């Protein structure tokens, strides 16, 4: 599914994003923006034989099992392939996981390239959430 960017502001808000480890959601909005364009099925390979998955692009070297990659930890404890849903339940409890690490949303590149120190009010202008 491509979610509307309102759409998918309204998903995460109802899901608890909003504050989640101190990340408001427009830190939420952006990175799904700019990692996958809103889309739940994207899929990237990297160069070390991972893969990065869904609307959050969680990688499959620490996170996930697609079972094609050399020295995964599969902490979500979950499939990649459940990452691609149009239903987010399961993307977002595995977000919600991956943020309570250290490095916190800067787990995230695009997070950090796109979002960080920049004004994240346009994210959510005009979703009265
Ligand atoms: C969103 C995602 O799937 N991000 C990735 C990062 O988690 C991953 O960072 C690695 O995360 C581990 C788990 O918290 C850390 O123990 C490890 O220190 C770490 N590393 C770094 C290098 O910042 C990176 C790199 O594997 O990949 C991103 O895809």
């Amino acid at each position: 599914k491509v979610y509307d960017r309102c759409e998918l502001a309204r998903a995460l808000k109802a899901s608890g994003m909003d504050g989640y480890a101190g990340n408001s959601l427009p830190n939420w909005v952006c990175l799904s923006k700019w990692e996958s364009s809103y889309n739940t099925q994207a899929t990237n390979r990297n160069t070390d034989g991972s893969t990065d998955y869904g609307i959050f692009q969680i990688n499959s070297r620490y996170w996930c099992d697609d079972g094609r990659t050399p020295g995964a930890k599969n902490v979500c404890g979950i499939r990649c392939s459940q990452l691609l849903t149009d239903d987010l339940t399961v993307a977002i409890r595995c977000a919600k996981r991956v943020v309570l690490d250290p490095n916190g949303i800067g787990a995230w590149v695009a997070w950090r390239l796109h979002c960080q120190n920049q004004d994240l009010r346009s994210y959510v202008a005009g979703c009265g959430v």
